[PDB]
């Protein structure tokens, strides 16, 4: 029963989900395109069960590891897209840039003394704000100027979320059965930041 023990276990499962998502990303290149949408709907259902439903018992380890593998498969269409227009190295550039932001802002938030719970209103509303223009991009693609602003704001908002989330892990009372869902949260914050950085470096290193 210590914060130094739980935070090490949460970050251990968090690294496992990144490795599992990397395997699913490698497997995802063989998955047909028609299966990407059903698997995406499967992820949305899993996210609602994990966070948005009032459940008595938190999600287990098999649920988070399964989501990480399925999430890695559906990341291939966007990873391969920006690898075609910007290069295969840009994907590693944005993947590495996500780690240094996760490490810098994650360590600062976890080591912070201030309780940043009051940012819940601004960050939830900021993510909802970014989610609305994301739906607009699905049905109608944004130009280079607006997509750049969407990726830059997305990088700033989801970086602040990593600072807020890991700061709340220290300040809030985390139990033993919350390790999977909290590691799933850190995985989703990693993916959202990775996608925006992949868009940021993709447009910056693109031919148009």
């Amino acid at each position: 029963e210590s914060k130094q023990s739980i935070m090490q276990r949460i970050l251990t499962v968090f690294v496992f989900t990144l490795l599992i998502a990397t395997v699913g990303l490698f497997i995802g290149q063989f998955v047909p395109v028609a299966l990407m949408l059903p698997l995406s709907i499967l992820e949305v259902a899993m996210i609602i069960l994990a966070f948005w439903m009032r459940r008595r018992k938190a999600v287990g380890y098999a649920f988070v590891y399964t989501f990480a593998f399925v999430s890695g498969i559906t990341l291939f269409p966007i990873v391969s897209h920006y690898a075609s227009i910007a290069g295969a190295y840009v994907v590693l550039e944005a993947f590495g840039s996500t780690f240094v932001i996760f490490a810098v802002l994650g360590t600062i938030g976890a080591k912070m003394k201030k309780d940043l719970s009051f940012l819940w209103s601004f960050l939830l509303v900021a993510v909802l704000a970014l989610a609305v223009v994301g739906i607009f991009n699905i049905f109608s693609p944004l130009n280079s100027a607006a997509m750049m602003a969407y990726s830059v704001i997305g990088t700033i908002v989801f970086s602040l979320y990593i600072l807020y989330d890991l700061n709340q892990i220290k300040h809030r009372h985390i139990t033993e059965d919350l390790i999977p869902v909290m590691a799933l949260s850190l995985y989703l914050e990693f993916i959202n930041l990775f996608i925006n950085l992949l868009r940021f470096f993709g447009i910056l290193s693109s031919d148009d």
